[PDB]
């Protein structure tokens, strides 16, 4: 079997991608963030807060006619950005882009932070990391990547996210005509549960290529690109004005800058952020201080390729026996 579902941003500025999800029968549509660096599925529900939910569309699993409790089972997740959710869990059957997964954990929130209740066009997660991160207890639950797997015409999913544009993820098949050139594949470590790769360097505009290994994780549900400071300031002092802020929270620069691109390196091959796609534009309303999207790592513990970096790619997450990463420019 296969899946093909679009993915679009939900706002102007590439801050997070949301896909299409059926949920129950008959079907509930709800707009999931689809996460390599998470391993939960869950959703807004007729279980949440009240005064928690602000537009988001909900599951309700009473509606439903295959939702089962999975009884005793609580999930709590808390994320790298300070958010958090926590609830009870079903199963029932999940669709995403024709292709059909039974028995899937559905992750029910009973309580979710500020930010998520904040965002009224994200209806929850959809977690593509190893299922070894899920925090389904006292039974740790499956992915619905994990799920599908077997069924799946090769055990692969891709994703091609848009700069200020929809993009693609698809399941058990690789879509030959949405890259130019090859795939380059490089080897993961799922010590941690992330789809971590090791990148062989990088460039800052037409500047030469720096050969050096950058750790990081292919992470779709973080938005920007974080690296070791060393790799970020020479980024930043590139572009005429810019400077890290404490108040801010980073790396900011005038609105009226050209950024340069950043290229990294998977093995041999190269990939080139346009310097578009760097801009995060006003750090607040009418301000002329501009929010950078390549930002250090330092404080995190891990690298992140986020979207910054994947949007500039065709990326194949190879869940073979042997997981690896490929990347090609498109
Ligand atoms: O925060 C998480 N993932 C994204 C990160 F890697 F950037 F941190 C998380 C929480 C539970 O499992 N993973």
């Amino acid at each position: 079997s296969t899946g093909s579902a679009t993915t679009t941003p939900i706002d102007s500025l590439d801050d997070a991608y949301i896909t299409p999800v059926q949920i129950g029968t008959p079907a509930q549509t709800l707009n999931l963030d689809f996460d390599t660096g998470s391993s939960d599925l869950w959703v807004f529900s007729s279980e949440t807060t009240a005064s928690e939910v602000d537009g988001q569309t909900i599951y309700t699993p009473s509606k439903s006619t295959t939702a089962k409790l999975l009884s005793g089972a609580t999930w709590s997740i808390s994320y790298g950005d300070g958010s958090s959710s926590s609830g009870d869990v079903y199963t029932d059957t999940v669709s995403v882009g024709g292709l059909t997964v039974t028995g899937q954990a559905v992750e029910s929130a009973k309580k979710v932070s500020s930010s998520f209740t904040e965002d009224s066009t994200i209806d929850g997660l959809l977690g593509l990391a190893f299922s070894t991160l899920n925090t389904v207890s006292p039974t740790q639950q499956k992915t619905f990547f994990d799920n599908a797997k077997a069924s799946l015409d090769s055990p692969v999913f891709t994703a091609d996210l848009g700069y200020h544009a929809p993009g693609t993820y698809n399941f058990g098949f690789i879509d030959t005509t949405a890259y130019t050139g090859s795939i380059t594949y490089t080897a993961v470590s799922t010590k941690q549960g992330f789809w971590e790769w090791t990148s062989t360097g990088y460039a800052v505009g037409s500047g030469t290529f720096k050969s050096t290994s950058i750790d990081g994780i292919a992470d779709t549900g973080t938005t920007l690109l974080y690296l070791p400071a060393t790799v970020v300031s020479a980024y930043w002092a590139q572009v005429s004005g810019a400077k890290s802020s404490s108040s801010v929270g980073g790396y900011v620069f005038p609105c009226s800058a050209t950024l340069p691109s950043f290229t990294f390196g998977v093995g041999s091959a190269r990939i080139v952020i346009p310097g578009d796609y760097i801009d995060f534009g006003p750090i607040s309303t009418g301000s002329s201080s501009c929010f950078g999207g390549i930002q250090s790592s330092a404080g995190i513990g891990i690298n992140i390729f986020g979207d910054v970096a994947l949007k500039a790619a065709f990326v194949v997450f190879n869940g073979a026996t042997t997981p690896t990463l490929g990347f090609a420019s498109k």
